[PDB]
């Protein structure tokens, strides 16, 4: 119950988005060609 | 307590998943092959 509600899935897809913007900038700067 | 709210946690959430969009299409229509 407490891994389905809104407010956790809100947070952690808040928190994987952030990661995700972070690691998808990294990979943006560091082109070679 | 502001910063963890669902309201911010949203708008953060959509405007990060905005600008890796426009990121990740930059990305995608410039390849070197």
């Amino acid at each position: 119950r407490f891994n389905s509600s809104n407010d956790e899935r809100i947070r952690v897809t808040s928190e994987r988005v952030e990661n995700m913007s972070m690691r998808l900038e990294e990979v943006n700067e560091r082109e070679h060609s």
